[PDB]
């Protein structure tokens, strides 16, 4: 629904329609539903087929030719017929403001030759000056259409671009998803297709600018004659100029685009692994990584900015440049100053001053922006884009030595199960993806019958409610719903959780645990009832009992009758598999905020520079504009002070000052636009570095307390805007707020008697201000919020891509997709509407301004020179546009200063204890290695539980002692204390240093700790071994060797530089935790803390740690926390945390023999002959070490 459809035409252009909506928000907070909706040409499906409908035809033809396609082709011939006839309006709005000038010429004629008598003259000067004030609104009316008519045109532009954006997407090969990552995907959206919304703008200014610049010549000519010539030199000089410097700016800008993206990688990275990064204490190197980052990237934006910055200051000079040439010239010739000329050309040379050096080098910056754009979306669109299996061979890529698959022939029929075996990398899911047709044969053949579910073996969820997730587009139903959520393990939940299934989800399932969001993908295959279910391994996204529960229930007793093909590594379970396939190296094996308070600008303005500088920069914008105004009012003086004459006036004097005044406004012009971008570039810098010192010692419960897509938008969207548009828009907003002031001191100065009108029009201005503000900061709230879900969306489906593409859900998906955008659509639609409707009436009010001060000038006459007049009336018109973009700016910079506000708030957090005393431990401390707990108490927070009470141990040099106890018993809580991850109560001893009595660094560097799961970092594999780079590359072969990777590095082409991936998917799972392992064993140190390192590892690969710990830690005191009891067995010592209480610690056979012990329960648990096992394990390893 959408009243613009029914209204007339006075509605359409007024925008009057949305009166009741203002109404309603003035009323109450605008929400989600108080929004109607776009009209069908909008629509996006029907806007992106079109432009999808000639970039085929474009291929095609340069199909036929040998060149290489065009897009910017395909745009041109779809867009051309619609946009070109906007330039109508920019024709008759560019006609008539060369028109105007001369209506204002013959108004201030009026004056010039003012006779005491004349009726006649008086009248007709009314006639003008109505003929002024009409001219004045049909510019404004032209001037609403045309730019809210092109900003659609951006607006369809862009939902066309994104629409085949996401169209690609969803077809890349699977090698073309491999050299593209989802990253890059979704910056195309989120950076470069937001290009086209400010391409559009400009266009009709490449030759309206030069044409109006051609005809103002002309004018000109008949005005003052040849000294036109030297303001249009001046003109075409600085065309090339900021031609040059637009696309120099662009080529800065594309580069340092490079340095923000690693420096954003790399602190995501830091940000998710901050534990790990604080546990190593390699606080240092990323520290320095960042600061180096961060420096290039600063020297670049420093550069880029002074290019900006100085691109806008010659305009804002321009005409004052021209003017000061123009009329140089024009004296030095012999001619003489009149009020009528002087400002008749000052006004033509303000509409060259905006069409030539605003717009024109806005649109070829621009386009330039665009093509770096439509580069990189053309190399998008340019990538490569019963069961039976015989003779199944195929290539990843054609360079390998061998095929990726090879040597297969299966078969499998409706009621069984096939399970795929072996190792990893075997070739399995790729198999899977074969037999789902994803990677063809190159030789053999593939036929499958009926639907094909393809479930991955990593979960994926997407936006809307879980049961959203789960259903994918199918009907809700009491009875199969029932019998999927019984049969994936997960009624529980959903009934434990209080909106239920209709809990909504975030960008990637961050609310549900890793089982919660597996279990709601397998459910989702489930729900379809396939007959092929491809189930590439679902249960290693669950605990192993919820792993045999699920294949019993699911895939047992719900898949029953259909074909499964199931890859696993729990042969345990396919006892009731009706066939296994094994695979070794491809082949077969075996077949069978909203608003701020002055201090948030006094604290912004001053983390830029002392307080000195920005008096200094106070001072500098107030002589820029006073000396500006100044030029323009000694034009005038000039004007009345030839009016007032043989004899004629001084040039050296009145040149004299005018040459003055003109430098100085450069001056201060440049040094005012300058100035502005170093302190506030200087103030993101020092906020930049005290956000990430304060990041860094911030403590852990920071992190637990909000999460990383938070904090990580503080320093992608938050510091992005203080770096780049904040600074721009603050000297735009300085800038025309000072050029308001001055047009409205200017006509107080020159007619008193204004401020009476000016009062029931300020209060008319600051009413309308605040009942638009009150709705206007609303429909902020409300584009950013449906902006958001559309990039969710895309980087949702980018992860799910195989699924959606094997349920044939590309449709839909596209659908969801354009939902989305145009709903966003909407949003947008009311930002530009009541941008408009506001802007509309700003530029009614400062029209009746026009009006008053032209009328009241005729009905003052006799008190009032020529030259007053010209400056007044001039000054007014210029006021036109130029008040409405100083309000609206105004209040894009109070809605950027939310972010100025969020992080500052966060260069005030607490800070961990100092990482050094001023005691400090003797370098060879810790010289044994002693721990001791004595009544430690321990909580992550004040307010929170004791999650350890009493805690209190001793732990000498040379035993081995293991942690152990239930889920949530408070391990981790171990761990947190030993390295004061939150401060413990109580005492803790190292070495006779208790451990609060020295800075963190000196005993977190001399601990080793080997993580949960491990991360690689990106750079190179030297980095992630010797960050510091303090050892001997011997000393890193040697650790290479025994983690048993030597080989692959060797093999890869750098050795040890390869340049690793930022998830380290270059090497396995095991891989990773040897070069874990390969970090510990460089760091000598007495002590090694061991979290669950082996749980979940293959036991080949289990027995090889296991002997590597026994062989290079065997004189350490060894700390470790196993679910996999059997890797703690053959310790001294195990500790048992029954709920924050350490309610045993014994040999463990003495603790078994106890059958009532904690730690015995605990291995009963596990099953008999597991118990039997650990039992007799531990009997003979305490035999022999009482036998030495
Ligand atoms: C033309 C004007 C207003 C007057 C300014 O002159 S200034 O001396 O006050 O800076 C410059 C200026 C810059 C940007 C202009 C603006 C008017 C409104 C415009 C055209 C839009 O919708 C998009 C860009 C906008």
């Amino acid at each position: 629904p959408n009243p613009l459809r029914n209204a007339n035409l006075c509605s359409r252009i007024f925008f009057w329609w949305l009166n009741p909506l203002f109404k309603i928000g003035h009323k109450r907070r605008l929400e989600e539903d108080d929004m109607y909706s776009v009209l069908p040409e909008d629509r996006s499906q029907h806007l992106g087929e079109e432009l999808q409908g000639y970039w085929d035809q474009e291929v095609l033809r340069a199909e036929k030719d040998a060149r290489e396609p065009s897009l910017t082709k395909a745009i041109i011939k779809c867009y051309w017929k619609s946009y070109v006839v906007l330039g109508i309006f920019t024709l008759i709005e560019e006609s008539t403001r060369v028109v105007q000038p001369i209506i204002l010429g013959k108004i201030i004629g009026y004056f010039e030759n003012y006779d005491p008598s004349d009726s006649a003259a008086l009248y007709e000067a009314h006639g003008y000056a109505g003929v002024l004030s009409a001219c004045t609104l049909v510019l404004a009316i032209l001037h609403h259409l045309y730019f809210y008519h092109v900003q659609c045109a951006g607006m369809r532009l862009r939902v066309a671009m994104c629409h085949m954006i996401y169209r690609k997407a969803l077809r890349l090969s699977n090698s073309a998803m491999g050299k593209t990552t989802t990253g890059q995907i979704v910056n195309l959206l989120s950076n470069d297709v937001n290009k086209f919304d400010q391409v559009t703008i400009f266009l009709h200014f490449l030759w309206a600018g030069p044409l109006q610049a051609i005809v103002v010549t002309a004018l000109l000519w008949m005005e003052i004659g040849i000294s036109c010539l030297a303001g249009m030199a001046v003109l075409i000089i600085l065309l090339p100029l900021q031609s040059c410097i637009g696309k120099l700016f662009s080529s800065l800008r594309s580069k340092t685009a490079a340095f923000t993206d690693t420096r954003i990688r790399t602190m995501n990275e830091v940000i998710t692994g901050i534990r790990i990064i604080k546990m190593y204490a390699w606080e240092k190197s990323f520290a320095d990584l960042i600061t180096n980052l961060r420096r290039k990237e600063i020297s670049k934006i420093l550069r880029s900015s002074y290019l900006r910055g100085m691109n806008l200051a010659s305009f804002f000079v321009a005409s004052k440049i021209i003017v000061f040439v123009t009329f140089t010239t024009y004296v030095f010739l012999g001619n003489v100053i009149t009020a009528s000329r002087v400002f008749v050309a000052v006004s033509l040379y303000g509409a060259v001053r905006l069409t030539v050096t605003l717009f024109f080098p806005s649109a070829v910056e621009k386009v330039s922006e665009a093509f770096v754009s439509i580069r990189r979306i053309k190399n998008f669109l340019l990538l490569d884009e019963i069961v039976n299996v015989q003779d199944f061979t195929a290539f990843w890529d054609k360079a390998s030595d061998t095929p990726t698959l090879q040597s297969l022939s299966f078969t499998v029929r409706p009621g069984e199960l096939l399970a795929v075996v072996g190792p990893v990398g075997a070739g399995k899911s790729s198999l899977l993806s074969a037999v789902l047709g994803e990677l063809p044969p190159n030789q053999g053949q593939v036929s499958v019958h009926g639907r094909i579910a393809y479930v991955s073996q990593q979960p994926w969820v997407f936006s809307g409610t879980v049961r959203s997730n789960i259903l994918f587009g199918k009907k809700y139903e009491k009875e199969r719903y029932e019998k999927v959520i019984k049969a994936c393990a997960l009624k529980k939940d959903l009934q434990l959780l209080e909106d239920g299934d209709l809990t909504m989800i975030g960008d990637r399932g961050t609310t549900l645990s890793g089982g919660q969001k597996a279990r709601v993908n397998l459910a989702r295959a489930v729900y379809q009832d396939a007959d092929i279910y491809l189930l590439d391994d679902p249960l290693s996204a669950v605990d192993a009992e919820v792993s045999r529960h699920l294949f019993e229930l699911c895939i047992c007793q719900a898949l029953h009758e259909k074909i499964r093909i199931l890859v696993t590594h729990q042969l345990q379970y396919l006892k009731a598999a009706s066939q296994i396939l094994i695979l070794k190296d491809g082949q077969m094996v075996q077949k069978g905020e909203g608003k701020v308070g002055f201090k948030a600008y006094k604290n912004y303005f001053t983390a830029g520079a002392h307080w000195f500088i920005i008096i200094f920069l106070i001072l500098v914008n107030l002589a820029a504009q006073v000396s500006y105004i100044l030029q323009d009012w000694w034009l005038s003086y000039w004007a009345n002070q030839q009016s007032a004459l043989t004899e004629k006036l001084d040039l050296n004097w009145y040149l004299g000052i005018y040459s003055g005044l003109t430098a100085s406004t450069v001056l201060f012009g440049i040094v005012r636009s300058l100035l502005v971008f170093f302190v506030l570039v200087s103030s993101s810098q020092t906020l930049h570095n005290q956000m990430f010192e304060s990041i860094l010692r911030a403590p852990v419960l920071f992190f637990d307390r909000n999460p990383i897509g938070r904090i990580l938008n503080r320093f992608s969207k938050d510091i992005g805007h203080m770096d780049d548009l904040l600074p721009l828009t603050y000297l735009d907003f300085i800038q025309t707020f000072l050029q308001v002031i001055g047009v409205v001191g200017v006509a107080v100065a020159v007619i008193p008697w204004i401020a009476i009108p000016l009062v029931p029009l300020g209060i008319v201005f600051f009413v309308l201000r605040r009942y638009f503000l009150e709705t206007s900061r609303d429909v902020k709230r409300l584009e950013s919020t449906t902006r958001s879900p559309v990039f969710s969306h895309l980087s949702s489906s980018l992860q799910g891509l195989w699924t959606i593409r094997a349920y044939k859900a590309e449709q839909r998906f596209q659908e969801l997709f354009d939902s989305h955008q145009d709903l966003h659509s909407e949003a947008w639609f009311l930002f530009l509407t009541t941008s408009r409707w506001f802007a509309v009436r700003l530029d009614a009010i400062c029209a009746v301004f026009v009006i008053v001060v032209a009328f009241g000038s005729l009905i003052l006459a006799k008190t009032l020179d020529a030259g007053q007049v010209g400056l007044a009336l001039s000054y007014a018109l210029t006021l036109m546009g130029m008040f409405q973009w100083c309000v609206r700016q105004s209040a894009e910079v109070e809605n950027m200063m939310i972010s100025v506000e969020r992080v500052i708030e966060y260069t005030d957090l607490e800070k961990e204890a100092p990482w050094e005393y001023q005691k400090r431990p003797l370098p060879s401390w810790p010289h044994e290695g002693v721990i001791i707990f004595d009544n430690v108490n321990f909580s992550y927070s004040l307010d929170g539980p004791l999650v350890l009470k009493h805690l209190t141990a001793l732990i000498k040099s040379k035993e081995k002692v293991g942690i152990v106890g239930r889920t949530g018993a408070g391990k981790s809580s171990l761990i947190a204390a030993l390295f004061r991850l939150s401060e413990p109560e109580g005492k803790i001893w190292i070495d006779k240093i208790l451990t609060t009595e020295i800075g963190l660094h000196d005993l977190r560097k001399k601990m080793s700790i080997i993580p949960q799961e491990p991360v690689l970092f990106t750079g190179t594999m030297r980095k992630n071994l010797d960050p510091f780079n303090e050892h001997s590359d011997e000393e890193l072969w040697n650790a290479l060797e025994e983690v048993q990777l030597k080989e692959a590095i060797e093999d890869l082409p750098g050795k040890m530089d390869t340049e690793l991936a930022e998830s380290g998917s270059n090497f396995s799972v095991g891989q990773r935790q040897l070069v874990c392992l390969a970090r510990a064993i460089l760091r000598k140190n007495r002590i090694l803390i061991i979290d669950e390192a082996t749980a979940n590892v293959d036991p080949r690969t289990d027995e090889l740690i296991q002997k590597k710990i026994r062989e290079k830690f065997a004189h350490c005191t060894v700390l470790t926390i196993a679910h996999r009891l059997n890797t703690i067995i053959d310790s001294d010592k195990i500790m048992v945390l029954d709920s924050g209480r350490l309610k045993e610690y014994d040999e463990p056979y003495v603790l078994l023999q106890n059958r009532d012990s904690l730690f015995y329960k605990m291995v009963q648990q596990l099953g008999k002959a597991e118990a039997a096992a650990l039992t007799e394990t531990a009997k003979q390893v305490y035999f022999k070490r009482n036998y030495p």
